[PDB]
């Protein structure tokens, strides 16, 4: 019996956690009125069995909610309310898209305490979660400096104006693409990376790919999203169950380079 008050759904395999969909039956509706954002699509589950974290997913510099709506489905169908928002203009800083990032939070808190929300109630808004792609990415771990309550990040081929995030606090994953163009492993991406010094961290480069290789429609959903759901049941949730998914190396021929630090099992 589970004795974890997070803990949702059943024990994982990889298999269960390489596929398509979780347990959870998915159902999205569109934002009506976005506060503080441009638009958004809120994806969630229907029978979690209990109130589940929030994730809010940032698209890069120019992107829009198509280039990561494979996450919203794949994460909310393993127990997540997960937002992917536009931002007020496509060439928003990543300076911007985490207040963004953050007040699409705001705003799925806000639906979880409507009446008329179909997340009405399905939301613990204790525990919120980040995740972007390139200047999204950057915008995720600006969001983790300065709100360390939040419980976990995990970025795509970060992109930001600055790599030093040596304050970030929140447990974070980041994807990279090893022939990355935009942003460079060996100069945004893994110096991230090493910069993080008080928190658990994940550093996993996907082999050959370009500065989209995390995006919709890529070849490596069954590795990427077995680990983006790993590390958010880990972290948001504390299941421990998800502890090796999250905290070892895959083994995968698809990773190019892995490094992990304070990764509790």
């Amino acid at each position: 019996m589970q004795t974890n008050p997070y803990a949702r759904g059943p024990n994982p395999t990889a298999a269960s956690l390489e596929a398509s969909a979780g347990p959870f039956t998915v159902r999205s509706f569109t934002v009506a009125r976005p506060v503080g954002y441009g638009a958004g699509t809120v994806y969630y589950p229907t029978n979690a069995g209990g109130t589940v974290g929030a994730i809010a997913i940032v698209p890069g510099y120019t992107a829009t909610q198509s280039s990561i709506n494979w996450w919203g489905p794949r994460l909310a169908s393993h127990g997540f309310v997960v937002i992917t928002i536009d931002t007020n203009s496509t060439l928003d800083k990543p300076e911007s898209r985490s207040s963004q990032q953050m007040a699409a939070l705001r705003q799925v808190a806000s639906l979880n305490g409507t009446s008329s929300s179909p997340i009405y109630g399905k939301v613990d808004t204790a525990r919120g979660g980040v995740m972007g792609w390139s200047m999204g990415g950057g915008g995720s771990l600006i969001s983790a400096a300065n709100n360390p309550s939040l419980k976990a990040a995990a970025v795509m081929a970060p992109w930001h104006s600055s790599t030093n995030f040596s304050s970030v606090t929140v447990p974070t994953l980041i994807f990279a693409c090893e022939n990355d163009r935009i942003a460079p492993v060996k100069e945004y991406a893994l110096p991230i990376y090493d910069s993080m010094s008080l928190n658990a961290k994940q550093f996993l480069e996907i082999c050959g790919g370009s500065h989209s290789c995390a995006c919709s429609g890529n070849s490596n959903q069954a590795l990427i999203g077995m680990k983006g759901v790993a590390w958010m049941k880990r972290f948001m949730d504390n299941d421990t169950r998800y502890s090796q998914f999250a905290c070892e190396n895959p083994n995968s021929t698809a990773v190019c380079d892995f490094r992990t630090a304070n990764c509790s099992l």
